[PDB]
């Protein structure tokens, strides 16, 4: 797991069966500072998230029992602490 | 899942079973502005994409339900994209 | 499986059903130095950890083993470490 | 998957009993370029590659469908491979 | 599976009940002409290594009720990279 931002969205019509009414989302991964690092990836949106939110992301062989999804949103970050 | 762009396409005789019948592309991945990075990787095409046209590519355990032994697949074709800014 | 030090904790309502009731502590990868590098992580607190504690992190399916959708997870608490 | 191109090989003894009678080869990691980068990694010959010959290489759960400890292996040798450029 | 050198041993109390009795390794991550780059991994024991010898560590769901993400699954005999 790790937390990002969601930077946007990708629309994708010739797409997998097992990606059928999916929102597909560009989030940037952040440190603990939030700062954004240079990676960036397209997440499904599961939890319901917006532009600017900081969300909690799984990926792997995890993210599927939210498939060929590798990588999902599994929580809206509500506050943080270092 | 990640962004990237169709390079090229890669051909192999001698390959697996679980291969067989399979298009092996060239997939460099691209960051949110679409440019891409030095990362690319050999991925199998399932939706039928082109070279130049921007996909979608799953990788791990994910990918093989495209007894595979697939870890990477493409499995969609990117309509639109959509980078933003909030308040 | 590495080593890393709970750096802090992430508090999130609006989360996936499989993270009800659990801890999600922010991890920093060490070295074999203790050193921790650039690497963070959010993982989810199985063992009991505290702040400032080395903890040992497990990743990927493994950490499904804490039909969960966690990829990283406190497996054990460092009592020691050498490296010869 | 990824292109790599088989360096060398490794011999061992006392390994698990799912290795047995497997050829470990060194197989280092290759642009798009067939540049090699950084990258080396110790993968399991299933095809029967000899050195010098660039291979594709599938890691992951997907290896081991070649109780395997296998992690990461070859499922193919490489023909041809095409790098281009639309319009 | 990656070449890598045992460096050290790391040793937990408090561990998860599919940890129970095993040996907790320190592994540095070698190249092929074996000098050991910055990756370092708690990998488990389980051909029975010791301390500087060579060994080949299988990671993920290979090395696995297992937690286990990265073990060791035997020992280099030799190596060989030809140019
Ligand atoms: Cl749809
Ligand atoms: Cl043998
Ligand atoms: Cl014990």
């Amino acid at each position: 797991m790790y937390l990002g931002k969601v930077i946007g969205t990708v629309v994708s019509t010739s797409k997998n069966e097992s990606l059928s009414g999916t929102k597909l989302l560009v989030v940037a991964r952040l440190t603990e500072k939030l700062i954004p690092d240079g990676s960036t990836q397209v997440v499904v949106d599961t939890v319901g998230a917006g532009n600017g939110e900081i969300v909690i992301v799984s990926c792997g062989s995890s993210a599927r029992q939210s498939s060929v999804i590798d990588a999902a949103v599994v929580g809206i970050v509500d506050t943080v602490e270092t």
